[PDB]
């Protein structure tokens, strides 16, 4: 156990959190909802932990969206409601989804597939208990198409076709193509194509009849950049901007400050040979997230001078013509992760830390 | 619990391994172990798991490679003996190697720094234990290259300037490049490169009279088609062969009804404009490894029609023109996942099966 304890002291590879940081980028966004006048209901995937939940939720445990049945149970467990499974809803696990809806206030689902409201519906919940249904919308992975004429008659079916069974909360949509292009003026354009698709999709749903109280988007990227036009909808749900990491900040969605996550690790020896470092962090502890080279995986903070050249499951190699003496056998380098989520699922603890001192432990759930 | 369970009973994604396909790899290296005369120490980072690490040792529980820390105690604690710690010893974790070189009858460590048998030296082990330590060479990740004058300066060292705190117990090498390179013949060329340099070595070692007992070489790939020189080793290491996977199939090491892993994915939804199926398995259950594009992640099982054209965490995309019929939602389909160590780091639980049915859990440790 390792309250208290020095950074540089930790067992390495170590998933290291920033707690200031953290904190600080829980706030903004919740900042950025209270000023547009919507409520943020943030995903805890990148983190899956009750702390980071605590954190994103401003101390509330109320409204969180989950990528699994394993987070969703995790987090009912810790005292968390109305809880959104973003996720088409699985229905060869309806028993599970159901029993999730029984014992909490408010569990979501997500369907873009008639036949999905025609699973729903041949497993009522009872209990005067109803499935809280949103409509997936895609603007190009899952969710149907909002000029579909099917996605108007499938909301229809969801929110009228049976009310006392199965209800439509809103329409849900992830722009996650901001993750494909670069810098604040394409990602908000993604964000405006995606805004007004959603505001076009609600007008057409009122004039047909069919309520639709809700109407959510976001991703990170554009959450950190809002547009104006967002304040029209009722909720935002990004959720990796509580990390942050280079990707993000190669992006343009957020400054090297802002990224809460290192994978601490050890110079564990020299190669002159080679011209070249080895460390005790190989891709068990960092993931291949960001070479599809490798030198894309992570940075080393501080260090533009160095690069990741070389992955194997436990070890990394490091290039400059190097310099050894700048970086003794059992010093510490602290790498920046490409995809916080990615990095962080490697993990089964985190050392979050304050003022250079681990001040607690978050430990994540993991499976399905 | 699911003892008995139909495989396609299982939540998915589902890591899954064939005990008849897994058996068999295991007693098949031991076979060529007894053919060639020398002894089988397994290493199981590939799975990391009890009974997997029973299978390969042929149910001794002795004579074992582990990959870090979290792996020595884990096996430890289940009863194992006879581990080797195949990587650089970390002069930052002494405490804890002492301690399992306390517990253990014999605990091994690997070297190839001077200042790393320094290290050892002001931390003797007491109680007539000695520091057994074998000499990484890097025939070029790791270790002393055999020709350079410092290898064998370094192994007289190891082996007779403090005969009563460390001793060497042999020589280690890994033919890990044997990962860059296609079919049986290059495959056994550094099958070859490697075992005469380590052959030339203790040779010289013998003649400058420098005990060296043991001779460790081997990879999964050279392993699988091992040559007539090794049997002039004592020991072979290899660790993936037990499961096998993708990649081992590409470079020839093994055919297709070798590889014991896969990973059960549901077909959770169509995609007629897209003409793409949607699976539950993303990245979080597969790993990025194979892309470095997507596609060669993982191969559908019986199905070389389909392929992977997109990962997220929790979705995968599949492609053909599609045939929406043949694949209803619900369906399961088995991938064929790259890199066996990779996928199974991703599970906290391996379905274990015979005839269709599940037969076991094994639950892998993790962790540094
Ligand atoms: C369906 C869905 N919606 C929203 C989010 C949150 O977006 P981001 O990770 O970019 O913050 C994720 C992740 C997601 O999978
Ligand atoms: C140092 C070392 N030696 C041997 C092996 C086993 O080789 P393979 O995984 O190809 O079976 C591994 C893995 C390893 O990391």
């Amino acid at each position: 156990m390792w309250l208290g304890a020095l950074l540089d002291t930790l067992p390495t590879p170590a998933l290291t959190i920033d707690r200031t940081t953290a904190r600080r980028n829980a706030e903004r966004m919740r900042e950025r909802c209270r000023a547009l006048g919507v409520r943020l209901r943030p995903h805890v995937k990148t983190h899956k932990t009750l702390e980071g939940g605590l954190l994103a939720t401003g101390g509330t445990r109320r409204g969180i969206a989950v990528s699994t049945l394993a987070e969703a149970r995790f987090f009912a467990d810790g005292g968390f409601d109305d809880i959104l499974l973003a996720y088409p809803v699985p229905t060869a696990r309806l028993e599970e989804c159901a029993g999730l809806a029984r014992r909490l206030d408010a569990f979501h689902v997500l369907l873009d597939r008639p036949e999905a409201l025609a699973s729903l519906r041949q497993r009522p919940l009872g209990h005067g208990k109803r499935w809280l249904v949103w409509l997936k919308l895609d603007c190009g992975r899952a969710g149907v198409r909002p000029t579909d004429p099917a996605a108007l008659e499938l909301a229809q079916a969801i929110a009228n076709d049976a009310p006392e069974e199965v209800t439509l909360v809103g329409v849900y949509a992830h722009c996650g193509n901001t993750y494909g292009c670069s810098g604040a003026d394409t990602i908000q354009a993604i964000a405006r194509t995606t805004t007004n698709a959603v505001l076009s999709f609600v007008a057409a749903l009122r004039q047909a009849g069919v309520p639709c109280p809700q109407a959510s988007i976001g991703s990170t990227p554009s959450c950190s950049h809002p547009i104006p036009e967002m304040s029209q909808l009722t909720e935002l749900h990004p959720g990796n901007y509580i990390f942050y990491d280079l990707q993000q900040t190669q992006l343009g969605s957020c400054q090297p400050q802002d990224v809460a996550i290192r994978v601490l690790t050890r110079v564990i020896g020299h190669y002159a040979h080679r011209g070249q470092l080895l460390v005790d962090c190989g891709w068990a502890a960092l993931s291949l997230h960001g070479a599809g080279g490798p030198q894309g995986c992570a940075a080393i903070d501080g260090h533009p001078e160095l690069r990741l050249v070389g992955l194997t499951q436990e070890h990394g190699l490091l290039e400059h013509q190097m310099d050894f003496g700048r970086f003794p056998v059992g010093s510490v380098l602290a790498l920046i992760p490409y995809h916080a989520c990615a990095t962080a699922a490697m993990h089964p603890v985190y050392y979050v830390h304050e003022e250079g001192k681990v001040v607690a432990l978050w430990h994540p759930v993991r499976g399905w």
